[PDB]
């Protein structure tokens, strides 16, 4: 099962960038997914937030809990911890 991850349109419109493809499973947690993004892009999961269908995803839940299926697109955004 592959899913797509990209930044917001307005971010891409200004600075560009690519859509990342992740090899995932239905039972993968959101923290699993952020780690795969970390492995790919080096971005710390603590500063990552994922969005599907407008709503924020929480770490303990699985992809199947949010009905994220094959070829779904998630949006990735920054969250600074301070």
């Amino acid at each position: 099962m592959q899913i797509f991850v990209k930044t917001l349109t307005q971010v891409r419109e200004l600075v560009g960038g690519k859509t990342i493809t992740l090899e995932v499973e239905p039972s993968d947690t959101i923290e699993n997914v952020k780690a795969k993004i970390q492995d790919k892009e080096g971005i710390p999961p603590d500063q990552q937030r994922l969005i599907f269908a407008g709503k924020q995803l929480e770490d303990g839940r699985t992809l199947s809990d949010y009905n994220i299926q094959k070829e779904s697109t998630l949006h990735l955004v920054l969250r600074l911890r301070g």
